[PDB]
């Protein structure tokens, strides 16, 4: 039973961890998307209309 | 897709610089074209009639 509980059992410590990063990463993602959405209009900007 | 948007896809910024390039050639055009047919009647003055 202990040899299994090596290979089953993921150990919670690192599972967080990346959970967090990878939730962390996920919002910067989200923010990146927004501000290169935000690009563009300079281009209507130019056309001065 | 990034590709084919390079292929595609005119660069607005020479294009605007060309519209108002056209534009100015276009009304100074007309201005001469004005003062072109403004030139003649001046063999109307020589006759004095």
């Amino acid at each position: 039973s202990e040899a299994q509980s090596r290979i089953q059992d993921a150990d919670y410590a690192t599972e967080v961890s990346n959970m967090s990063k990878a939730q962390i990463i996920q919002q910067a993602g989200n923010s990146v998307l927004a501000k290169a959405n935000q690009v563009p209009q300079q281009v209507l900007s130019l056309l001065q209309g």
